[PDB]
Order: C-alpha cells, then structure tokens, then sequence
C-alpha cells in the first residue's frame, strides 16, 4: 500500500493473544478489555523502553465496541469499559508519543459478535480518522461471499485514503480467502500495508512451528511480494507469556526478524521477565527486522531436523538463522559452507560473522572457502549477521 | 518388589533423554557417553546440592557396553569410552556418597544394538554386583515372545536377589507388553521396584501432556498398584533442558510429585539455570513426592480446559494440583469447594492451605464449608498442600 506508511514492518503492541475478549471488568478489572488497560500499556511502553526500541503502535483488537451503533449509525466504544471514548484515548496515546490502532470487521459482525462494517465502510473510516486512529486491523468474519470479502477490503482501503489521515491498514483478507481460492498478493499489496496469511497464533511452540512451516511451504508465493509498504503478517509475538521456553522465544524473535514481520507484542507489559524484555528490545535483532531494504528472508535449506533461513540486508550484509527442530537430546552440531550462504556473495572473498542469538558473540572472519559450525539448542535458533569484507 | 528398596520413589539422574546414544567422542566430546561424563556429573551432584536434595542414583542408560562380551562371557564397558571400567566408576561414585545405576536388556540385544542379557541373566547380575552396581534399568528390545519377556524380567529379578547385593530393579516390562496384551500389574509389582508404562518422554510440552493424559485415562488400572517397594514410572524429569517453558517445568515437577513418580533427572547439571535448579531442588515438593504413606495421586476432575489432581499424604494431609490446559490468553480463575478436596477429609473441620508452586505462599485457614479460589497460568500448575486442623 503506497500510503507512505509501514516503510519498515510496523512495531507495537496488540491485546488479542494475551487478553482476548475478557469483558468481566467486575471480577477481572485488571485484565478486562478496557481503556485503563490500554492507558497502562501506553505508560509502560514509554517508561520501560519499548518506545525507544521502536514499538510505536498501541493497538486495540476485537471487543472494544458497544453492542450497537449511535443514532447517526456510527460505531461507539463500550460506555462502561471505554467511558471516555476512543478519541480521548488516542489523545492520551499521542501525548505519550505513541500511535493508536483499532479493530473492525469487513463483514456484518466482528468475529466476537460486535457490529461489522459492511454497509458502513466510508462512515467507519471517517469515524476512525476523526478519532485520531493511526492503524486499522480489518478482520474477515461474517462475510457471505468471496466477492464481498475482496470488495470490502478494497473499499475500506479507499475510504481510509479518502479521509486524508495516514492510517496503517492491516488486513486478514488472504487468511479468509485461502480455504476457497488462492489469493492474488499483487492486489492485496496494492490495498494493504500488511496481511495475515495463516491461522491465529497461540501461546505454544506448536503454533510457532506451524507458522514457520506454512511460511516456508508458501514461500514461492509470498516472499517476493513483501517490501516497504506491504508485509506478510505471521501474527503476534508471544514472547513474555507462558507457553514458550527461552529457546522457543529466541526462535520466534529471530525468525520474525528474518521474515520482515510486523512485530506486534501481545503480552502483559506490567508482568514481563527481564530476559523476555531484553530479547524483545534486542537492538541488533530489531535492526535486522527493520532493515530499510525491506527484503523478506526465506528458508534456504531443510533436512536432518535442521532449517537454514537467510535474509539479504542493506549494504552487502546478510542475516542467517539455523533452527534445530529435533525436540530431544542436547545442542546439535550443524555445519554449512559459507559459500552456500547469501547466494554465494555474502562471504566472497570473506565475511565477518557475528552471532546475535541466543547470545551475542563475534565469531571472526570466514573466507569464501570456510565452513561455519554451530551447536543449536533443541527448538532454539542461532541467528548470525554476515558482513562482507567489502 | 519386596527387597527393602524403593520404599519411597527412587531419586537420581539418568542420561538417556539429554545425552541419548552419542558415541562420537571425537567431535562431540562433551555429549558422548563416557566415564568422564558420569564422573563430572557425580562431582556436581555432590557440589551443587543435588545429593542433599535426595538425588542419589547416578544412572547409566544404554550405550555403555563394548560390542561383545569378553572371553569369559561377561559384559564389558566400552574400552575407549569407559577405559577404567564400571567397577572403578562405581568406586568413584560410592566415594562421593552416591549410588550407581546401569542398563541392560532382557532380550538378545539392547535397543541400541549392544549385547543383550538373554542366556546370561545370572552371569550379568553377579557381574553387576561384583562391580558394585546399585540399580539396574532393564529394557525390553529384541525379545521374540511375551513369554520370554516375562520370564526374563522375573529371572533377572531372582538373579539380582541371588547376588545378595541390594540392587534397585527398574523394569520396562509393561511398556513392551502393551502392543499385545494388557499388563498384570500385580505380577510386575511382585518382581520390580518400578516399571515404565508409557512411551519415552522427550523435551516437549506435547510429551508431558501425553504422559499425563495417558496416566489419567488409565488411572483406575495403575494408581492402586503403586506403593512402597513398587512405583509407576512415567519417565525422566526433563526440567533444565530446552523445550519446556517455566510454567510447563512447574507442571512436570508438581505432577511427578502427585503421581509418586521416581524422580530421575535427565539434564546437564553442568549447564542448568538457577530457576530450574531451585524447582528441581524444591524441598517441599520433593517431600510430597517422597511422602512416607506412598499412595499415588490421581486426577479428581477434568473440564473447561482445567484439571484437578490430588494425592493423599501422611497424617491427613493432601496435595492438590490445578492445571490450566488452555494454551492462549492469561491466568484463568478456578474455584472449588474445599469439601470436594481430599475426599472431604482434608479440611474437616478445617485445613491450613499452603501454595507451593509456582511460588510458595501461605493461604490461611479454610473451614470445611469454605471455597478456594486460585488463578492458574496457561500450561502451568498451582500446587497446594492442605493440612488438616481443628485450630480454625
Ligand atoms: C492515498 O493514496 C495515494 C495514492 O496511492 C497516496 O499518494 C502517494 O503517497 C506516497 C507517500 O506519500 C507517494 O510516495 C512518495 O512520492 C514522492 C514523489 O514526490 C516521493 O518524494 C516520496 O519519497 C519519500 O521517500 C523517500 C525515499 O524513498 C524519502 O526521500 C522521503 O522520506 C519521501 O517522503 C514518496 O516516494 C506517492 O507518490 C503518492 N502517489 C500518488 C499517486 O499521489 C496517498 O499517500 C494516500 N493518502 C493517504 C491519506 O493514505
Ligand atoms: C531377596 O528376596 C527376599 C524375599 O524374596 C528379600 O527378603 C524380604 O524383604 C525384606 C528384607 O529386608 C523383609 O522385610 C522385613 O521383614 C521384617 C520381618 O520382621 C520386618 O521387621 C522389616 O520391616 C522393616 O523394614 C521395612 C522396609 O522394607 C519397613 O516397612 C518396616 O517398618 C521396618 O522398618 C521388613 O519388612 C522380608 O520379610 C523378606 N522376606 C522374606 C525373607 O521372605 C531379600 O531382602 C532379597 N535380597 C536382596 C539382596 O534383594
Ligand atoms: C493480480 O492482481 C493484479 C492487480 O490487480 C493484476 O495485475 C494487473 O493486471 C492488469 C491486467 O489485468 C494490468 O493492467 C495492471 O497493470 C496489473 N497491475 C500490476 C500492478 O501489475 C494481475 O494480473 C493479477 N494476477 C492474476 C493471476 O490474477
Ligand atoms: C535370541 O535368539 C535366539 C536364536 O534365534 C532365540 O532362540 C530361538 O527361540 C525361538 C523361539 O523363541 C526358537 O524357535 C528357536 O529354535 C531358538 N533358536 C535357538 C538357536 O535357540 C532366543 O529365543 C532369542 N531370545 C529372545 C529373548 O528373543
Ligand atoms: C450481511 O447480511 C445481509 C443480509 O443477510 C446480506 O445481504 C449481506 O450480503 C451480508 N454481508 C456480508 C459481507 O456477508
Ligand atoms: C496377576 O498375577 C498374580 C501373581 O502371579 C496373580 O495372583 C493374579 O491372579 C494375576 N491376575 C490376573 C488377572 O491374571
Ligand atoms: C478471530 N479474530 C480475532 C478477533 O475477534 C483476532 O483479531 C484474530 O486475529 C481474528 C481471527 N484471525
Ligand atoms: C529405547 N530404550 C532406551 C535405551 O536404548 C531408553 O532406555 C528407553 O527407556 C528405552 C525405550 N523405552
């Protein structure tokens, strides 16, 4: 989408995975979907270094709406859980130097059963712009036809454009199209800043593996379409929650950098381990994700329960990730000719290699003839950056 | 097995899950099955508090053997990887105050292809006793008949007895019966100190869930068989390795305490996080596992992606574990009448409740009519101890 936005993958926080559709503010006041939750997250995004690391979009997912529209047919936030309204919340978020994302659905209802935007695309776009919204996530539930799905996603893209406000447009169009028809990613990129391809992530290693496997399976279709203004979205970062071991968290962070993925944390910034925070705020890895060239990486090799992915970066540099998919035993040795990396140019005639994950360590100079050996933890990833000696 | 051993579930360390059958000492010297690995592991078991917490048996699994027996038809350790021999290794381990476990197979070969014990049961038992072995894990590969399987397990039990040396006898008999016929656990208990029931664990939450679900599904068949001298073995602890989140590690530790499981760590004690170490050395949870009453716990309830397990303990106390099996979202609330716990006895007329996991905190006095409310992390467990009292 040529709206000047998402020139690098969008970074921020999104409530869905960790907080879901909790409406019980009476019994769960600190975890229900409320304006207080988002205010606390914005406060911590400033005070705990998230904004400085690049996480900029504080995003509301489903279940913010009142059950019905206003008299003029406009969406309204729930009067009890969002008593001051979205425009005020956006004002607060902006006062923190942050941007505010909101959620709507292309069909007749949101996935959780709240008002859909079908028949109100222009009204809803102008409402979001008036509120000061900076990002829209657009879900695909309750849509009776593929033609209505495509038409709705394109119409909402155009309506957002016509408001004149810069609004990042995040689409679930491919995900809801895939079971029925192969998506045309040239068109999707024309209308969306990033797009969800695969099933919702949850707090499990199984979900990480599924997302990676589906991405590599479909890489010939989706890798080349991604770039500044339009990204593949493999769904939220779940680092800092409950289901991932440390090495599985490392794998998610490294591979979301390789994939030029949007980095939307879905966690509780009020209760997050120092290790999870240091990983999520890892300047070198974020710099890979945010590389201005914006070329998505890909799986180079798979075999012997290992995977090798790589990503071309600005200025003759490359990122390389090695995943150990064997879920038994100890760290396993993997060796690869450096001439096989970066299409044969990364280390011709030599490259300096720096390991970034799981720990940062300079490995030294590797000649074009060299072989790189590493030991990779089960379900973990070794992430390296290769700099051509010029 | 009425040999005076395993009056509580055996505790120690077993190499299989973490180190497997790595024979490449040239390229993977820190991971290969060698006498130096076991010597260093024994040193750390002493120096890092493992022995003090109760982990006493340093156990060799498969792939310690030479490819053939010696001229006298006796098993030998690999001359390159175990040049000083099992007897010296046992002397070293004993000098550290620890006990040494070894591995053999009921059939013609071990599962990795090394010499089996069929036809040599008495020779092999007396060999292990001469070496100073204190525990034998007995695998079931390469056995042509169920009759040979059962006869071999019983025969090796008797041969170990005949040596006169106290040797804990760990059997895989039930697991190897399952494809053909349901096991008779009365017989197995008569011959074994503990027995593996289910597939090998690996370094994954999937494996933990599978073991728990198979145990609860089959609990009416196996729970009452367990007791002092004979335990169900749901396989090694994998806390301290790579595949389990903190909450999943908590779940394994809590539930292995509930199940009166042998506690055989399979990890690398040279590279273990302080959090994993504190969990594995948790004195209160180990005390639950080692409860002298020796009655295995069970699943009390399951539903809405929650599980409630409980275990009766000595002196009218109970351990209660609540598992959140929903793998999305945040900590979920669970409420239960304390009268529903511990068969209605734990809190009659009252109980003092102490949360032990994921953090230790006294919760207070609960009357028989009261309700306990807790929040459980996704894939995590809350473990509580209930102490019966009349005080309030
Ligand atoms: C509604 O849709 C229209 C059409 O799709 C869209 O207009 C487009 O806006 C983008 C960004 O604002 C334009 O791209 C710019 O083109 C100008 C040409 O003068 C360039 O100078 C810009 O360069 C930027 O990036 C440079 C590096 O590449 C930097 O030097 C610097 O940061 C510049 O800002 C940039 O390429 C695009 O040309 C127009 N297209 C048309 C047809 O007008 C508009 O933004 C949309 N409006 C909303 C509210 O979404
Ligand atoms: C070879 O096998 C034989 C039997 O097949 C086995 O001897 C049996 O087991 C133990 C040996 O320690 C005996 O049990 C003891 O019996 C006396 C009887 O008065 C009791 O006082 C003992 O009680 C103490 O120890 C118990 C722990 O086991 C506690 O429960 C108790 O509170 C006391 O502390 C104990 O029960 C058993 O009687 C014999 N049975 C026979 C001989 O028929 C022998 O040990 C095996 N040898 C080897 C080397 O394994
Ligand atoms: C996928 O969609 C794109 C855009 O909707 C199609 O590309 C356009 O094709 C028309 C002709 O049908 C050309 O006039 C445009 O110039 C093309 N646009 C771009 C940006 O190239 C493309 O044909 C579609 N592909 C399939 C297989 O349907
Ligand atoms: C180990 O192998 C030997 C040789 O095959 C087995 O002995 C055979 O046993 C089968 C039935 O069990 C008989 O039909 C053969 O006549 C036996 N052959 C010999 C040479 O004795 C032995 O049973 C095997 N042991 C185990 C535990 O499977
Ligand atoms: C919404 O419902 C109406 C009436 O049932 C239907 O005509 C319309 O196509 C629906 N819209 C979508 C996007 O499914
Ligand atoms: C199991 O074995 C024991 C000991 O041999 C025997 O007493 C019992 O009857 C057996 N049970 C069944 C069901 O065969
Ligand atoms: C079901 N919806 C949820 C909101 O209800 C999340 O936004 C999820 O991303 C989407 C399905 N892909
Ligand atoms: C395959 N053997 C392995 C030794 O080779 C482990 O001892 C495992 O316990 C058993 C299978 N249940």
């Amino acid at each position: 989408l040529d709206n000047g936005l998402a020139r690098t993958p969008t970074m921020g926080w999104l409530h869905w995975e960790r907080f879901m559709c909790n409406l019980d503010c009476q019994e769960e006041p600190d975890s229900c979907i409320s304006e207080k939750l988002f205010m606390e997250m914005a406060e911590l995004m400033v005070s705990e270094g998230w904004k400085d690391a690049g996480y900029e979009y504080l995003c509301i997912d489903d279940c913010w709406m009142a059950p019905q529209r206003d008299s003029e047919g406009r969406l309204q936030a729930d009067p009890q859980r969002f008593p001051h309204g979205i425009r005020q919340l956006a004002n607060y978020v902006h006062s923190k130097g942050l941007k505010l994302g909101i959620y709507a659905d292309v069909g007749n209802k949101t996935c959780a059963g709240f008002p859909g935007s079908f028949g109100y695309y222009d009204i809803d776009a102008q409402t979001f712009a008036d509120w000061g919204v900076d990002l829209l996530k657009f879900d695909g539930c309750y849509c009776d036809s593929l033609e209505n799905l495509a038409d709705g996603y394109k119409h909402m893209s155009l309506a957002l454009n016509r408001t004149g406000r810069s609004i990042v447009y995040s689409c679930e169009w491919p995900l809801y199209m895939w079971p029925f028809q192969k998506p045309n990613y040239t068109e999707i990129r024309q209308y969306c800043n990033h797009w969800r391809n695969f099933a919702d992530i949850d707090d499990s290693w199984k979900s990480i593996k599924s997302i990676l496997d589906w991405t590599s399976f479909n890489q010939e279709r989706i890798v080349d379409v991604a770039g500044p203004g339009g990204w593949n979205d493999p769904d939220m970062l779940v680092i800092g929650n409950f289901g991932l071991s440390w090495n599985q968290q490392v794998t998610q962070m490294a591979l979301w950098a390789i994939m030029a993925a949007p980095l939307f944390m879905s966690n509780d910034l009020r209760h997050i381990s120092p290790q999870a925070k240091a990983l999520l705020q890892d300047k070198d890895v974020i710099a890979i994700n945010q590389d201005p060239l914006g070329k998505q990486g890909y799986q180079l090799r798979q075999g012997d329960n290992f995977e090798v992915w790589e990503r071309p970066l600005s200025g003759l540099a490359w990122a390389v990730a090695m995943i150990n998919r064997q879920e038994i035993g100890g760290p396993r040795s993997y060796t690869i000719a450096v001439a096989s990396l970066g299409k044969g140019v990364a280390c011709n005639p030599a490259c300096f290699i720096t390991q970034l994950l799981p720990v940062k360590r300079k490995l030294g100079f590797y000649e074009w003839t060299s072989r790189l050996r590493s030991h990779i933890n089960p379900t973990g990833t070794v992430l390296l950056q290769l700099e051509n000696t010029m």
